[PDB]
């Protein structure tokens, strides 16, 4: 219909299958296109890693200044931030920043041994009522994003109605709320993709992904207007089935203009 068409139309161009979801907090419209759909989450897990940590935080006083004393077996590539403190370690706060904001994976992977691996993560979803988001793996293979495999994916809808959740609403305390609002807004790697499709005097929190697969890639964000309610968005891809031609982040910056245009 009406609503579907400039979304299958760009993912026609694009060759792949991509997935929508945003809810205008103001109003409660929505707007949908394959939002309850499966998607690799490859990176953007780091976000909802970030808020797991903040919700212990609740329970746990000082965990965010602890350090983890880490080595270098614990490094694997793209670790920007953690290959740099190999000697002084970093707390739990400062590699959540790292995951969130640079995407590193070796921080990744250590704050994920601490919540108890990806079942825990896993679990602390469910524990806000996500029931379809699911992590099975580590860094690296988790990004793996074979055709039709479940492991470690989630859909638009529940991501965004996740995000929303934990960042506006109420499955976190206001404190750690605005800790993970204050990651997403300084996050540095979604420059070219749902903050592409902002205005300039807006903000925006947000956590991409970018999987092994070139044409399967995300991105999640807040958006906050000048002067009305935010709005909570999700744009997942999955490649073209059966090198970098596949334009993924104009992709998902295109389907996010089409949904703050259309909301
Ligand atoms: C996340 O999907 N990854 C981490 C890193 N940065 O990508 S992101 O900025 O889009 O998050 C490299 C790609 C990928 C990975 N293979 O771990």
């Amino acid at each position: 219909n009406l609503v579907a068409e400039p979304f299958a139309k760009l993912e026609q161009d694009f060759g792949g299958s991509i997935g929508v979801y945003a809810m205008d907090t103001g109003s409660g419209a929505t707007v949908s296109y394959r939002a309850e759909e499966r998607f690799p989450l490859c990176s953007s897990f780091k976000g909802f890693l970030a808020a797991a940590v903040l919700a212990r935080s609740q329970q746990q006083a000082g965990l965010l200044d602890t350090p983890i004393r880490y080595g270098k077996n614990a490094l694997v590539p793209w670790s920007p931030i953690s290959e740099k403190y190999l000697t002084t370690g970093m707390t739990v706060a400062e590699l959540s920043a790292a995951a969130v904001q640079y995407s590193d994976n070796a921080a990744a992977n250590l704050l994920l041994k601490e919540l108890g691996g990806p079942a825990g993560l896993t679990a602390f979803m469910r524990s806000i009522g996500d029931t379809t988001f699911r992590l099975d793996r580590w860094e690296l293979e988790l990004n793996s994003a074979i055709p039709g495999d479940a492991r470690d994916t989630s859909s638009p809808r529940a991501v965004t109605e996740s995000l929303q959740k934990l960042t506006l609403g109420s499955a976190l305390a206001a404190p750690q709320r605005q800790q993970f609002v204050d990651w997403l807004k300084g996050n540095t790697t979604g420059n070219h993709r749902i903050r592409a499709a902002v205005p300039a005097d807006w903000a925006v929190g947000d956590k991409t992904g970018t999987c092994g697969v070139y044409g399967t890639a995300n991105d999640y964000a807040v958006v906050w207007p000048t002067g009305r309610a935010p709005i909570v968005l999700a744009v997942y891809t999955r490649a073209p089935n059966k090198k970098d031609d596949k334009h993924s982040e104009a992709v998902i910056a295109a389907a996010a203009r089409l949904a703050l245009e259309g909301l």
